[PDB]
RNA sequence: UAUUAAUCUAGAGUGUGGUAGGGAGUUUUGGAAUUUCAUGUGGAGCGGUGAAAUGCGUAGAUAUAUGAAGGAACACCAGU
């Protein structure tokens, strides 16, 4: 019922999440590899990110929006498969801003696995 | 060479004149980010791994938007 809005696409190294939201807060719908039915290790594969983007794009397109600002997030591997999925869905991508949290040397990160 | 009586400025210092620094201590100040809490939207997983399982989640989590509190460390500049 709204023309413009925001779709946050977080890409963790282990999973991915695509949240379609109002231009300010108030998410309208959300989807993830887990809710699709994919389980375990497969949830971290670029193909799954594209699949998740496709379902949320179809759902949100029937709701009737055109202009999308795409706030890319995370540091996974399928960060662009979802991007191409939305473009092939045909929504009007207006911005490609990236907002992955970067620290300015605050908080000590965890130990190195070996 | 050592001792003593003295002279000199080139060794080393002092002053004047230029001058580069994340040199140190004390007292204040700032923004991201994490965590917790508060308020909305939302509706089934999130999390983790070589693969999983403990764990967290319909008491509404992850996510998204705003605010508050608090502690720690000071991205880029930053380097033949
Ligand atoms: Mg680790
Ligand atoms: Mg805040």
């Amino acid at each position: 019922n709204v023309s413009s809005g925001i779709i946050h696409v977080s890409c963790s190294p282990n999973n991915t999440i695509v949240s379609a939201s109002d231009p300010g807060g108030n998410v309208l719908c959300w989807a993830s590899s887990g809710t699709m039915g994919f389980k375990g290790s497969r949830k971290k594969t670029p193909y799954s990110a594209g699949i998740a983007a496709d379902k949320v794009a179809k759902t949100v397109k029937e709701m009737g929006m055109a202009t999308v600002k795409l706030f890319v997030k995370g540091t996974g591997r399928g960060k662009d498969t979802a991007i191409r999925s939305f473009a092939n869905a045909g929504l009007s991508i207006t911005e490609i801003n990236e907002k992955t949290p970067i620290p300015h040397n605050g908080c000590k990160p965890p130990k190195r696995p070996r």
